């Protein structure tokens, strides 16, 4: 791989900031040799600034511990992935076609109850920061519309997939997620920083607030950084560091936490777009200098997370703006990837 760019790093966190995002930070843990920036406020009102080191909510990248989970399962013999989800949970979808394999590729057809909360920003996070639902309550939002294709169909993103995986992560174990995540994940890797602390709205540990920006344009930020995440749970709920990422991702990509055959099924990517693919719990995005990166990006009101290994684990990088619903700082945020992998032009 060509060196990181740190010069080019610095610049997108700066744009970052110029675009709306209080803080912004990254840190790349290039095969023993470890590069980190961050600039900006973690803290807007108090000013005190953003750090490598702060826990923030990496949002989807939850997925990964959750898929991570079952593959564990498949290994053990607990689950077979073309098996329905009926199967496992009697009566819980429409479908008794629908498989494991599909809702962990987004290929189920399961309508995404998050765009009913979300149609505004604001009101829906207002609406639903404080709320505490049982996985069933998230299917049953989803199940009140139809699904909006045939299973196996297509890839079509939807979080309802992993409250499905969550349900069945807990049913199959007799055990709550956070006690998996920790037994399977983050005490065998040593994530200090991590934590699945569902329905507390406290983040433990120094971490960056998050800035949900309104939909209206100039308009003042709203503080999201404390509430439930009761809305995404096993597809979203984790919480952690860009230490501890880079450690996750490169543990899975060099094969520390499933057998190869798991890894393998992992990484049977389903189309997204013409440079980014979806495995199991796993995104896939192509570079511009033609380098393939695996992990997964996150989007909790407040914070944009891209966590990304390269194939074999030894480059893994992790980018935090702690402030959400700003299209801009998104798209300058991803490019991150480009100078953490691809380097200097
Ligand atoms: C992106 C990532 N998905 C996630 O991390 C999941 C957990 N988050 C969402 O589905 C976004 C919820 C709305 C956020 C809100 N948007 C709105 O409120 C829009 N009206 C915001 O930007 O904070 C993935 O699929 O890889």
């Amino acid at each position: 791989l060509p060196a990181p760019d740190d010069t080019g790093l610095q610049a997108v966190l700066h744009t970052a900031l110029s675009q709306g995002a209080p803080g912004a930070m990254v840190r790349v843990d290039d095969n023993g040799t470890i590069h980190q920036l961050s600039e900006g406020v973690a803290d807007r009102a108090t000013g005190r600034a953003i750090t490598t080191t702060d826990r923030f909510r990496v949002g989807s990248v939850t997925k990964s511990f959750s898929a991570v989970v079952l593959l564990q399962l498949v290994d053990e013999g607990k689950l077979d992935l073309d098996a329905s989800v009926n199967t496992y949970l009697p009566g819980l979808l429409p479908d008794d076609r629908i498989t494991v394999r599909q809702v962990m590729s987004h290929r189920s057809g399961l309508y995404d109850y998050t765009n009913d909360m979300f149609a505004q920003t604001v009101p829906g996070f207002e609406s639903v920061r404080n709320k505490v639902f049982s996985y069933q309550d998230l299917i049953t939002l989803s199940l009140k519309h139809g699904v909006t294709n045939a299973p196996g169909a297509a890839y079509s993103y939807s979080n309802t997939n992993f409250v499905v995986a969550g349900m069945l992560i807990e049913k199959l174990t007799g055990h709550s997620v956070a006690t998996e995540y920790q037994n399977r994940i983050f005490t065998p890797l040593n994530l200090t920083d991590t934590f699945y602390v569902h329905p507390d709205t406290v983040i433990p540990g120094t971490h960056a607030n998050g800035y949900l920006t309104p939909d209206e344009a100039g308009g003042a930020l709203v503080d999201s950084t404390e509430q439930t995440v009761s809305w995404a749970q096993s597809a979203g709920a984790v919480i952690s560091s860009t230490q501890d990422l880079d450690t996750f991702f490169s543990a899975l990509m060099s094969g520390q936490l499933m057998s190869a055959a798991q890894l393998a099924q992992m990484q049977q990517w389903t189309t997204v777009n013409s440079t980014q693919g979806y495995g199991l719990g796993l995104r896939r995005r192509d570079l511009s200098c033609g380098i393939s990166v695996y992990g997964h990006t996150g989007t909790v009101q407040g914070y944009y997370t891209y966590a990304f290994a390269s194939k074999d684990g030894k480059r893994s990088v992790t980018a935090l703006a702690n402030t959400s619903n700003n299209v801009n700082v998104l798209n300058t945020m991803a490019r991150t990837l480009e100078s953490a992998f691809c380097g200097k032009p």
